[PDB]
């Protein structure tokens, strides 16, 4: 088990947000650390791909570029996993100091997303994701996005998408002899794989227009994000870069 060896090895530790839970919320506070957090985890991404198998294969510019765009669906359904194995889906767990109720959920803004997000958490534990399953169509996830121009190197990212249906193809059969049954199981994954990319759009466009605005309700935003939102998001919603999906 190889592939699963690796995916398992580098699978990130705990990230907090440092957020004051002692302060009454607000919508400034809330999203400054959520803010914070998205970039703290970021440099967690970074290394996680950096060191996934194959990776190197791609071409330079191509890395970073891939990192950034998936960056959104990969977290989003890496929050989605935490939330059900940690609070079994009953809030959002965007870190262990940032825990999401209904009200946090409203204050945030980020209601409608964040109600999505949570069906999501409680699609891992509907289709009893095993933890295997949900590595794997993670990774898969990092080569869900690209430019319709294409990166520098097209064809190595293809033959690297490749790789990884068929690895997710591997954790499927594992186990299983009726065809119909992993037939079934495949076309369940790939149908819930698809549904992060609408998530992550929805909050790409709460992202984009809050960093217009952010001079305007007081929300600190990171160097790093910041450069991704006004040169990498405005391409995903623009249209210049778009989704791959299954169905
Ligand atoms: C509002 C923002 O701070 C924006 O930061 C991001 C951003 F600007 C991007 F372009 C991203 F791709 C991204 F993943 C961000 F988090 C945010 O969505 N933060 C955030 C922090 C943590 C998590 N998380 O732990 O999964 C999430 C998420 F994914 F929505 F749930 C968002």
């Amino acid at each position: 088990p190889i592939f699963l060896n690796v995916l398992e090895a580098i699978e990130p530790g705990v990230v907090c947000a440092g957020h004051d839970n002692n302060q009454p919320d607000s919508f400034a506070a809330l999203l400054s650390s959520l803010n914070e957090l998205g970039e703290r985890q970021l440099v967690h991404v970074v290394k996680w791909a950096k060191a996934l198998p194959g990776f190197r294969n791609l071409h330079v510019d191509d890395q970073m570029a891939v990192i950034q765009y998936s960056w959104m669906g990969l977290m989003v359904f890496a929050m989605g996993w935490r939330s059900f194995t940690n609070v079994n889906s009953r809030m959002l767990y965007f870190a262990p100091d940032l825990v999401f109720n209904e009200y946090r959920m409203h204050k945030s803004r980020m209601y409608s997303q964040c109600v999505r997000m949570r069906h999501l958490s409680q699609e891992f534990g509907w289709l009893q994701i095993t933890p295997q399953e949900f590595l794997c169509m993670k990774a898969l996830l990092l080569f869900s996005i690209i430019p319709v121009d294409g990166l520098k190197n097209q064809k190595f990212f293809d033959e690297l998408r490749m790789n990884y249906i068929k690895e997710l193809d591997r954790i499927i059969a594992c186990k299983r002899k009726n065809p119909t049954s992993c037939s079934r199981r495949f076309y369940q994954l790939t149908k819930l794989l698809d549904s992060v990319q609408p998530i992550a759009r929805e909050l790409h466009q709460f992202t984009f227009d809050l960093l217009i605005k952010s001079h305007m309700v007081s929300v600190d935003f990171p160097e790093m994000m910041a450069e991704i939102i006004s040169v990498q998001v405005p391409k995903i919603l623009s249209g210049k870069v778009k989704p791959i999906y299954f169905h």
